[PDB]
C-alpha cells in the first residue's frame, strides 16, 4: 500500500516537502522557501501512522531515511544543506520552475468546479491556467468569469425568488400592524435586473482578482483538447496557439436545449437570456416542467406576471412525485396557470422586440393537448427550460480518447480519471453525478489536492441534500418514497408524516394545512432514515443540518431523542408518529 | 431485572392488556374493550425479546401463564372467557372503574409539560385531572389555559419579533425594485396586539376542547399538595375541597422577580404584562439582561420605539460570551440604547397611566453605576426582566416530604421522581434542567408513558439546543466555548469559525461580516463536534437539524464530508477551515 502511493505522490507533486513537526532543519528549509515565494506541499510524517514505514521508502528516491526531503516534478532536491546549497548561489528559482511542459495544471472552463479546482492547486506550487469563453446565445447575451451558477443560475434565481418573496412579506405587514397598503404597490422589473447584475459584476471581479493573487493566469479564450498533453486557444482576436500541460481537468458545464420547432430559437428565450432582460417579460409562457422551469415562473408570477407554464407530462421528473404534485398545487392556487399535457408545435413572430423602448414583442403559439386537441395563445415573452445538454465535441478532439456516454458526458473513474491518465473531469459533464455548484466545487478542490499534494480523501456522491425554491420551497435528502418501495418493498417501509402551520402564518391569515414533511424508514434497518422531504419556507436552511445526520446513519430513534428548538418549523421533525400505514390523518 | 420491571408496570397501570400479535383470543378481548369504551395499555409480549421470561413471570401475579392477561389498578382480572363474563353481565364497567382514588393522575399546572403529561396518561386508560389557575400580576393581568409559553412567553413573543423583522423587509423590498416608501410606513402596536390575542385565544380554547375530546377532568382551581395523595382545591368562588389521587404530577412553573427597590412593584411591568398591554410602551427602560429582556427590547426598538437597556453586568450570562458580545454589538448598532455596569435604586410616578385615552404614564428612574456616578432620566414605561422564581411555598406543604434545592426548585432522579414515591415533577420546577418549553413536553409525555403503559424510555437532557430571537438570532447547541477550555483544557480545543454573508442581504446593502459561526471541537477524541454556534437570520432553522448529528457524536469530518445546499446561510458549516490558533482572519 504505501510503496504505491508514495510513487503516485512524488511523480505528481509539482512541489514537496517531507517533513516532522519537531525539526529544527525543517523549520530552516521551510523559512527559506517561505523567503524565496516558493509555494509547496508539506507532508509531516510524524503525523501519519505509517510515518516510519513512509520516511525509510523515502530512501529509494533519495538514499537518505531523514528528513527533511525536497522534491520537485518527481525528483529528488536535496537535504537542509543542499537546498542552502542552491538559495546561496541563486540556483533555487530555475531548479523549482524547471517543467516538460508549459503548465503543472490547465483548467478547461472558469466556472463553479474549475475555478475551485485551479486555485487550490495553486496553493501546492502547481504552476496553474484556467481558461475561460463564454459563447453567446442565439440572440447574443454574454457575460463574465465565474460559470453559471455565478452568472445565470443559483445567484440570480435564487436573488429574484427574494424579490418574489418580499411580496408576501408585503402582503403580511398589515395583518402585523404596518400602515402599508399592498394593493398600490407596485415592481420595477429593471430597477432589479440592475440590482442584481451590479452584484454579479462584483462576482467577477471576484474572481479575476482571486486568480490574480494566488499566481493563476487566467485566459479568455476557447480551449480545445488536441492531445492529451495539448490544448489549443483561440482568443478575442481568433489568434490561435497551443500550451502544454501535464494534467488536464476538463470542467466545461452544460447549456440550455432548444426544442426542434419553428420559431424556438428565432423567438423564444431561455433561463441564460431572462437574467440580463432589458425588458419586464409580460405574459409569458414557460415551456418544461423542471426545476429551472418552475422556480422561473414562480416569481415571474410573484412580480405581478401573466404567467402560464406547460407541462409535456409530469412535473420535477426524477423527484418524490407526491412531493413534486404539492409543488405544482401551490403554484396554481397562487397565481400560475398550467397547460397540462401539452406540448408546443411552432412559435409565430407578430411584432419584433422594442429594443429602442423596452418593451418585449408578441408571438403566437401553437401546440396540440395529448388527446388530439390545439392550443392556440399570444404571449409577449416564451421560455424554454427543457433540459441542458454538453458540447464535448467543441471541446474534445475525438482522437484524443476521451471516452464518452450515450448522453455525451464524460466516463470517470470514483477518483474523477477520464479513460485518458492525464485528464480528469468534474462538474455537471462527469456522467452519472449531482449536477449541483457545492458538488462541482468539493470535487474540485478533493481532485487538486490528491494530484499535488498527495491526499487520498475521495468525493462522496451520496446522500446530497437540494433544495427547489419554488414560491413554496421544497428540500430533500435521500431516496423518494417511490425509490425506497421498489429497491426493498412495501412491507419494509414506514413513512411517518405530518402538516404543519409557520407561527408566522397565524397572525397573516395563510393556509393551515399546506406545508408538509416526512420521514421515509426502513424497517429492518433499526428504521433508517433512507429519506427526508420537507415542503415550507426556509426550506433549505431546514433541511441542511440534517443532510449531515443523514450521512452518519440516523434512525427514527436519533430524531426521537433529539429535542426541538421552539417555535421554528424545522422541530416538526423531532416529534413525528403517524405512519401512512395507520391511515390516520397528517392534519394539524 | 425482568421481574422488577413487571411488577412496577402491574402496580401503576390504570388498565393493561398483555397479549401477542397472532392472538384470536386477544383480538376477541382488544374487540370487546373498545366496544365498551374502555381505554387501556396494550403490550405485545411477541415485539420483546425477552417475552418468554415475561409471560412466565405474569404467574406470580395471576396463577396462568398463557395471553391474554387484563389488570386493573395492579390486580390481575381474568382471561378471555372471564372478561366475557364480564362483559355479558354488564358487570365490566365497575370492574374497570374501581379505585382507591379520585384519579389515577393529578396534574397541578396547566402548562406546556403538565398539559403534555395528562393527555398522554389519559390514552392508556388513567382516569385523569389537570389543575390550572393563573394568580394576577400585580397590576392585574391575567390569561387562559396554556402556561406561560403559550400566554405570555414563546408564542406571543415571537410574533411580535416576527413584526419588528418585516421592518427591515420594507427597507429591503425597495432595493428589490418594489415601489413603497419605507420612511412613509409606521406601526399601529394596538393593532398587532389584537392579531396576537386573537391567535392566543384560539390555543387557549384549542386546549380546552383536547382536554375534554380525552376525557380529562380540567378544574380552573389552584391546588396544594397536602399530603401524598391528596390535593386541597380553591376555585374561582373561594370554595374550598379535597380531591385524592394515586399519582402526583407537579408542573406549576415559574413568574417574574422584581428587585425589592422602592416603586418597582407599583409602577413598572414585566413581560407578563407586556403581550397584551394596551397602549405602546412608549420610551422605555428595560432592566435586565436575560435572553427575555434583550427580545424583547429588540423587537420594541424595530417597531419604533426609543428603547435602553440597563446592563448590571454582563449579557446573556451563561451563553457563550463572543456569541453575546455580538448579539449585544448588534442591537446597539441598530437602535438599542445600553446603560452598561447600572442598577436601579428607585422608581418614581410623574404621570399616572391614562386608561381612557390609552396612554402611557411617565416616570423617573435614579439609579447608579459601578464606579458610583449617578444615572437619572425619565421613562415611560420601566419592564423588568431580572430572573424567574417558583414558589412552591404556595403549592406543597412542608410536612409532605418533597425536598427543594437553595433555590426552591425540585430535587428529582433521572425519572421525574421526587423524594416522595408517588409524586413526579416536571418542567421549569425540575433542578438542573433546561427550562424550555420543548423539554417539558418530552419530560411529560414519556412520563405518562412510564407511569401507565410499562415504557422504560427516559428523556435526555443533555445537548438540547437553544435560539435566542434578537433581532439578528443567536443559535447554539453544546458547549460554550469558555466551558469546552476549562473542561479539557485550551491545547485540547481547536475552534474553527468564519463570517458569512446572506445571499439576501447583498442587494439589500447590508453589512458584509456580523453574521458569525463557529465549531468548538476536541482534538484528542477525533475532533469530536463539542459546540455549535451560529449569528444570523433564521438561526432556529439552522441549528435544529444539526443537534441530531450532535446527540449522535459527529466530529469535524462528519460536517467536511457533508456536502452543502445552495445558496442557503446553513452551508457554509459545511466548508469551515480557517482556526482560531492559526490567526488567519475569519471575514469573507
Ligand atoms: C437556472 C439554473 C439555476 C441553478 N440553480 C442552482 C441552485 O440553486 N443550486 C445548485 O447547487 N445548482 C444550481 N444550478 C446548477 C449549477 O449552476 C451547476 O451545477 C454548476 O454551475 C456546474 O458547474 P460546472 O463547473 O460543472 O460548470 P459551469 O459553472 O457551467 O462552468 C463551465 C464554464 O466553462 C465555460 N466553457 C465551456 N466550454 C469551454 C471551452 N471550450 N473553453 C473554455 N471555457 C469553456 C462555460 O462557458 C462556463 O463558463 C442551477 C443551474 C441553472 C441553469
Ligand atoms: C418571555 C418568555 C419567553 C420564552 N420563550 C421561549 C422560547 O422561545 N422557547 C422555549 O423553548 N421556551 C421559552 N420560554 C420558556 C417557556 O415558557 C417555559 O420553559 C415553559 O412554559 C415551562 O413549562 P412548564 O409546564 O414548566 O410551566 P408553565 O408553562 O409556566 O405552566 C405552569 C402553569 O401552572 C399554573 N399554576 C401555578 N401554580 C399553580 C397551582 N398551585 N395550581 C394550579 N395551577 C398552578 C401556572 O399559572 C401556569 O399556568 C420563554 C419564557 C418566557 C417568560
Ligand atoms: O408523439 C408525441 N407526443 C405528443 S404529440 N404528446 C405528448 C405530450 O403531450 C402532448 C402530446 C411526440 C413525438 C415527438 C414529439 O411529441
Ligand atoms: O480510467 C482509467 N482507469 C484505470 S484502468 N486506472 C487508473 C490508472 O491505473 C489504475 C486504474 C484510466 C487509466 C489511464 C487512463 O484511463
Ligand atoms: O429516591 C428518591 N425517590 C424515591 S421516594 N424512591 C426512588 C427509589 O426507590 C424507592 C423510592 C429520590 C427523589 C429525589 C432524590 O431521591
Amino acid at each position: 500500500g504505501t510503496s504505491q502511493w508514495l510513487r503516485k505522490t512524488v511523480d505528481s507533486a509539482a512541489v514537496i516537502l517531507f517533513s516532522k513537526t519537531t525539526c529544527p532543519y525543517c523549520k530552516k528549509v521551510k523559512d527559506v522557501l517561505a523567503e524565496a515565494k516558493i509555494k509547496h506541499a508539506t507532508i509531516e510524517l510524524d503525523q501519519l501512522s505509517n510515518g516510519s514505514a513512509i520516511q525509510k521508502c523515502l530512501a529509494s528516491f533519495s538514499k537518505i531515511e531523514t528528513v527533511p526531503q525536497m522534491f520537485v516534478r518527481g525528483k529528488f532536491i536535496g537535504d537542509s544543506q543542499t537546498v542552502l546549497k542552491y538559495y546561496s548561489n541563486d540556483e533555487l528559482a530555475g531548479i523549482v520552475n524547471e517543467s516538460k511542459y508549459d503548465y503543472d495544471l490547465i483548467v478547461i472552463g472558469g466556472g463553479s468546479g474549475g475555478l475551485a479546482a485551479g486555485k487550490e492547486a495553486a496553493k501546492y506550487g502547481a504552476k496553474t491556467a484556467v481558461l475561460d469563453y463564454v459563447e453567446p446565445t442565439p440572440i447574443g447575451t454574454t457575460w463574465g468569469l465565474g460559470g453559471t451558477c455565478v452568472n445565470v443560475g443559483c445567484i440570480p434565481k435564487k436573488l429574484m425568488h427574494q424579490a418574489g418573496l418580499l411580496s408576501h412579506a408585503l402582503e403580511d405587514a398589515e395583518h402585523f400592524g404596518w400602515s402599508l397598503d399592498r394593493s398600490k404597490i407596485s415592481h420595477n422589473w429593471s430597477t432589479m435586473v440592475e440590482g442584481v447584475q451590479s452584484h454579479i459584476g462584483s462576482l467577477n471581479w471576484g474572481y479575476k482578482v482571486a486568480l490574480r493573487d494566488n499566481q493563476v493566469t487566467y485566459l479568455n479564450a476557447k480551449g480545445r483538447l488536441i492531445s492529451p498533453h495539448e490544448v489549443q486557444i483561440t482568443d478575442k482576436n481568433q489568434k490561435v496557439s497551443t500550451i502544454t500541460g501535464n494534467k488536464i481537468i476538463l470542467a466545461t458545464g452544460e447549456r440550455p436545449k432548444y426544442p426542434e420547432i419553428p420559431g424556438a430559437v428565432e423567438y423564444g428565450i431561455t433561463s441564460d437570456d431572462l437574467f440580463s432582460l432589458p425588458y419586464f417579460p409580460g405574459k409569458t409562457l414557460v415551456i418544461g416542467a423542471s426545476y429551472v422551469a418552475l422556480e422561473c415562473a414562480g416569481f415571474l408570477a410573484s412580480l405581478g406576471g401573466d404567467v402560464t407554464v406547460m407541462v409535456r407530462s409530469i412535473l420535477l421528473r426524477g423527484f418524490d412525485q407526491q412531493m413534486a404534485e404539492k409543488v405544482g398545487d401551490y403554484m396554481e392556487n397562487h397565481g400560475v396557470k398550467f397547460a397540462k399535457l401539452c406540448v408546443p408545435d411552432e412559435i409565430k413572430q407578430l411584432k419584433v422586440v422594442d429594443t429602442e423602448n423596452n418593451k418585449p414583442g408578441l408571438l403566437l403559439v401553437k401546440g396540440h393537448y395529448t388527446d388530439g386537441k390545439k392550443f392556440e395563445e399570444e404571449f409577449e415573452t416564451v421560455i424554454f427550460a427543457v433540459g441542458r445538454e454538453p458540447q464535448l465535441s467543441k471541446v474534445l478532439c475525438e482522437t484524443v480518447g476521451v471516452k464518452l456516454d450515450k448522453n455525451g458526458r464524460v466516463v470517470c473513474t470514483d477518483d474523477e480519471q477520464t479513460t485518458v491518465s492525464n485528464v480528469y473531469a468534474i462538474g455537471d459533464i462527469n456522467a452519472g453525478k449531482p449536477q449541483l455548484t457545492p458538488v462541482a466545487i468539493q470535487a474540485g478542490r478533493y481532485l487538486a489536492r490528491r494530484l499535488f499534494a498527495g491526499a487520498t480523501e475521495l468525493t462522496d456522491y451520496s446522500n446530497v441534500a437540494t433544495t427547489v425554491f419554488t414560491p413554496l420551497e421544497y428540500g430533500a435528502c435521500g431516496l423518494s418514497e417511490e425509490d425506497a418501495i421498489e429497491k426493498y418493498g412495501d412491507k419494509d417501509i414506514e413513512v411517518y408524516h405530518s402538516n404543519f402551520k409557520p407561527l408566522e402564518w397565524t397572525v397573516a391569515h395563510r393556509e393551515d394545512n399546506v406545508c408538509y414533511m416526512k420521514l421515509v424508514c426502513r424497517k429492518s434497518d433499526n428504521m433508517r432514515v433512507l429519506g427526508l422531504h420537507v415542503l415550507g419556507p426556509n426550506a433549505g436552511e431546514i433541511t441542511q443540518g440534517y443532510a449531515v445526520a443523514i450521512k452518519m446513519g440516523a434512525t427514527k430513534a436519533d430524531f426521537d431523542r433529539t429535542i426541538g428548538i421552539h417555535p421554528t418549523c424545522s422541530e416538526t421533525f423531532t416529534t413525528l408518529h403517524v405512519t401512512k400505514k395507520s391511515g390516520v390523518s397528517p392534519i394539524v
